[PDB]
């Protein structure tokens, strides 16, 4: 089962992001570490 990215849509709570990324509920999307 493929994972969320950097720019996907994502939930708080859920984290569907790969391991490594963040979700902000702000925009509701995904985030990378610097």
């Amino acid at each position: 089962a493929e994972c969320k990215g950097f720019w996907k849509s994502c939930v708080p709570g859920k984290n569907e992001c790969c391991s490594g990324y963040a979700c902000s509920s702000r925009d509701k999307w995904c985030k990378v570490l610097l």
